[PDB]
């Protein structure tokens, strides 16, 4: 019957439905409101991962776990894909594993997960080829409107609270500038927010991007004693159950993320 293929985290469960399509039943382990970069499966859902027909995950960078995984399946069926394959990856902050924040990096992703679903279906392997032809014509359009919309940037640094976006300044031609110390919900002591607003002011900081909605107190301290404006880059590691309810998918939370981004970069 249908494959039963079970996948990490949102890009890539996204990115192999978009290729299985209706071959496959696809199961997204990592599901909304739970962090991949802390993740790790119980028992329960390691026996789930065995015995798969597919396994995919990002890359061991991101699910730090999967090495030890991999050790236990040869006496296992499933079959496991790494959807980035062979790319180089950038230093991380010990590799850097963001790289479906790029689009045209998001389309190699799913050419290789088309090409690993090809060799281990081959009688799918007219599907796949489609289905992945199909959403890459979606990716290429998606990558012309960040080539269009970012390469005259004005202004070519953006800050962020989570450094999942350096492919995204690599590929475009942007600098990434990473803070700690910031959550969407923190409320920062009287010394950190001095910090912060000494870094603003002295490099002209306009806007302070999150990986979700700043809280509506933080949102008015940073503009009340930094004088800094907060919006959202999202790194797409998990839809919140309101987005999820929403439809939102790949492509739309990324054409979000431009526009957010282009409030810094348009100046
Ligand atoms: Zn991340």
């Amino acid at each position: 019957g249908k494959l039963n293929i079970v996948t990490t985290f949102y890009p890539v469960y996204e990115f192999t439905k978009q290729v299985a399509g209706d071959t496959a039943n696809v199961e997204l382990l990592i599901g909304a409101g739970t962090e991949p970069h802390e993740y790790e499966p119980s028992a329960k859902a390691v026996a789930k991962i065995q015995d798969a027909d597919t396994f995919v995950y990002e890359n061991e960078n991101m699910e730090t776990w999967v090495p030890k995984l991999l050790d236990t399946l040869d006496k296992k069926k499933v079959k496991t894909i790494k959807a980035t394959g062979d790319m180089l990856l950038l230093p991380g902050g010990e590799f850097d594993p963001h790289v479906w924040l790029s689009p045209v990096r998001a389309i190699k992703l799913v050419e290789h997960i088309r090409d690993s679903l090809s060799a281990d279906y081959p009688d799918k392997k007219e599907t796949f080829e489609k289905n992945a032809a199909a959403y890459i014509e979606k990716l290429q359009s998606l990558d012309k409107a960040y080539a269009e919309g970012l390469s005259q940037a004005k202004q070519k640094s953006f800050v962020t609270q989570h450094a999942a976006f350096n492919y995204l300044a690599l590929d475009y031609g942007l600098k990434q500038v990473a803070i700690s110390g910031l959550s969407p919900d923190a409320e920062p002591s009287a010394a950190r927010l001095a910090e912060l607003t000494e870094y603003v002011k002295k490099n002209k900081i306009a806007y302070i991007y999150f990986e979700e909605n700043a809280s509506q107190a933080l949102a008015n301290t940073l503009s009340k004693e930094a004088g800094v404006k907060t919006d959202v880059l999202n790194p797409l590691e998990s839809l919140t159950e309101e987005d999820t309810k929403a439809g939102e998918n790949y492509i739309s939370v990324m054409e979000k993320n431009l526009k957010a981004l282009k409030q810094t970069t348009d100046q």
